[PDB]
């Protein structure tokens, strides 16, 4: 029984903007709340998508294919699932191969397509889809995959034993000032708890 | 090789300000990037999420999440029990007071990750994954108490671990509700372990 009342403009950038959202509470009272959105969704399902990227080689254990990038918002290098916005008419699963093939150079079919989740929805309205591709590592085509990165585009692959993900993350954040990914830590702590 | 020149202030909230970030970027060419960071970080990490791991004798494991109005999303997400953590808390203290605030149950600290990020290409925003076994054959957690602050609204739903990723599927077809990134993550994960 609560609703949104009103969403007003408070600051617009060409990527971001803030508003004041007005909403009705259960009690029947009208509260507000800063709430942070992006300036390019048009049709999309969701603002972005994820991919969990799983690299199968006959005779090697399976891999979780991550890139290492600088995020200006952080001031420093995260550790990521690939991941990128929907390009408008774009469908979430091409967009999640094409920006696995960017990104890390290898070429990935579709397993699973997760409905539009959100990213930090007491913040923004941001969602993604989280896409599940398998890589055959055998394939030629995936043999030595180099990244397509777009302009402004500066990404390290980083492929860690799924059976071992916590762990060799953990080495990684030992090792350097780096940040995981909330939702890659996420996999990697069920990945122990299973 | 990547790094932080200059950050301008865009607009500024309560909760949440707009920044221009200047950085450089690997070929020495000076870039700009729209970052939201939130205004309340004194600790470790703005938030706590924890995964409350329900152990009941003879019961499935369940995962016990939260259901809540967003502002920013305009509709009910499914989510980790979570909240920002108070100055000078502790990420684990905090990760007991949100969860018996959200939903009522006592739980012990089984680990506690380091500082992970939400959405690194938006935000500075961090949160510690707190995982927590709760006893729920204990008296206390008999008739859990759910003790909201002012202006939260939390429903609990608590389903089972080894099902977990088709439950949530289930609840977004029937129930039009937004499932949380992290819990997804987590779900595909415990599927993807076999
Ligand atoms: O208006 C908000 N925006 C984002 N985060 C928030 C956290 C607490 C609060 F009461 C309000 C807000
Ligand atoms: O400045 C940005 N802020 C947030 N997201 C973005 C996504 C792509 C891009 F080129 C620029 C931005
Ligand atoms: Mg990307
Ligand atoms: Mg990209
Ligand atoms: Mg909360
Ligand atoms: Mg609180």
């Amino acid at each position: 029984k609560q609703y949104i009342i009103s969403e007003e403009l408070i600051s617009e950038g060409k990527w971001v903007k803030l508003e004041k959202t007005t909403y009705m509470d259960p009690t029947g009272k009208t509260r507000t709340w800063e709430s942070v959105k992006r300036t390019t969704r048009k049709e999309q399902t969701a603002d972005g998508v994820a991919v969990i990227p799983v690299l199968q080689r006959t005779l090697h254990y399976e891999c979780i294919v991550l890139v290492k990038q600088f995020r200006p918002p952080m001031g420093g290098y995260c550790i990521e699932f690939p991941a990128g916005l929907i390009d408008d008419g774009e469908t979430p699963e091409a967009a999640a191969l094409r920006e696995l093939e960017e990104e890390t150079g290898y070429k990935g079919d579709i397993a699973e397509c997760s409905p539009a989740v959100c990213m930090d929805p007491g913040l923004s309205n941001c969602t993604i889809h989280i896409v599940t591709v398998t890589i055959n590592g055998d394939d030629a085509e995936n043999a030595r995959p180099k990244p397509k990165p777009g302009d402004g585009e500066f990404v390290e692959v980083i492929s860690l034993p799924k059976n071992d993900l916590l762990q060799r993350l953990d080495a990684l954040v030992a090792e350097e000032h780096l940040t995981v990914d909330a939702r890659v830590y996420s996999y990697a702590l069920a990945l122990k708890h299973a």
